[PDB]
């Protein structure tokens, strides 16, 4: 089994607030067939395979959790981000996986909806939904994981951005 790792680095917003409450990322949920370690293919619309030979050095929502708690670590517009506070990022993982989607060629897919919590009242200060496709270049599981690493790291780099913003407009009432 090849096993795959693609290499997440989040590039830190000018316009991102640099903020002093504290956060804490939540273990992302999902359903056990995107939660393994294994890579996802929906070569048609109603079904799903996995790639024979092929599989990810963490289970999609560890990559995830740390993708995400990463970036905050790497932004310097948040000095206190934990796992397991006074906002807490709950994210649950709807789609991982390689979409054909009627092409030729498939596209890396990562959906999913992050809910913002504050921790005290645990009042929901919002929730969104991001969807993200990026298209491979070739059928090969490689050229797959090369796409996953490009969806990974726009749909970290719009989470963290909307947790910071969210955040802070949150706080400031």
């Amino acid at each position: 089994a090849t096993i795959y790792a693609p290499t997440v680095r989040v590039t830190p917003n000018p316009a991102w607030p640099q903020v002093s409450w504290q956060l804490l990322v939540a273990k992302p949920s999902a359903a056990r067939i995107i939660d393994s370690p294994r890579i996802n293919v929906r070569p048609t619309p109603g079904e799903l395979q996995v790639y024979h030979g092929a599989g990810w050095a963490q289970p999609a929502t560890d990559m995830l959790e740390d993708s995400v708690v990463r970036a905050f670590e790497d932004s310097g517009k948040i000095a206190a981000v934990a796992r397991i506070s006074d906002y807490k990022l709950a994210i649950d993982v709807r789609r991982f996986e390689s979409d054909y989607a009627g092409q030729s060629l498939p596209a890396a897919t990562i959906e999913l909806n992050a809910k913002l919590l504050h921790s005290s009242d645990q009042r929901v200060v919002a929730s969104r939904t991001f969807t993200v496709a990026r298209p491979s270049s070739s059928t090969d599981t490689a050229a797959v994981a090369a796409a996953f690493e490009q969806a990974l790291t726009q749909v970290t780099t719009e989470l963290v951005g909307w947790t910071l913003i969210t955040g802070q407009q949150d706080s400031q009432t």
